[PDB]
């Protein structure tokens, strides 16, 4: 689709079964999630943005389907203000900008 | 133009006699600059993200240009450690997200 932004871009995505709203950001070098529980094993994090850094938990070669699109990426979960899809994410489901 | 996301979609802004580089941020609702001393009226803000929040100048009816396109609107000022371009000025310049 083409998704203009005079709102959020929020979407439903998919994850282990579970529907979620996630924001589709540009400026998200990564994808973090809200608290969850997913399966496997993860690795202890740490990600910064605006306001200093978090720690989080990293899931990697984890399916989650964006919008309809397939991706398989590390997902990062924890403290985060809202639901974000990151360019790892973005990429694999063929995501531009356009003006 | 189309921006591919396999690294920071980073562009050039023109704001006064600053030219800066800066993210098209589909996950920013505001523009927030780099600290720099612009002339006139502000408000004091708050704004949150990835670890808490900063404390912002809000000025309005700034222009700026980015990438030769036009836009006019509201710029936050403060200890960001990124030049990041908000929907409010995407809008303007037709930026959308397509996949
Ligand atoms: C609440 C939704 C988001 C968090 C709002 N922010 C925009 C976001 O794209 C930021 C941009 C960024 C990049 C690098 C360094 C710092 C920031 N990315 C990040 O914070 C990401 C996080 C990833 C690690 C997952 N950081 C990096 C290094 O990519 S935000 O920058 O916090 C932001 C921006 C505008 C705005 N207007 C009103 S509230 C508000 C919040």
């Amino acid at each position: 689709p083409q998704i203009t932004l005079w709102k959020r871009p929020l979407v439903t995505i998919r994850i282990g079964g579970q529907l979620k709203e996630a924001l589709l950001d540009t400026g998200a070098d990564d994808t973090v999630l809200e608290e969850m529980n997913l399966p496997g094993k993860w690795k202890p994090k740490m990600i910064g943005g605006i306001g200093g850094f978090i720690k989080v938990r990293q899931y990697d070669q984890i399916p989650i389907e964006i919008c309809g699109h397939k991706a398989i990426g590390t997902v990062l979960v924890g403290p985060t203000p809202v639901n974000i899809i990151g360019r790892n994410l973005l990429t694999q489901i063929g995501c531009t900008l356009n003006f």
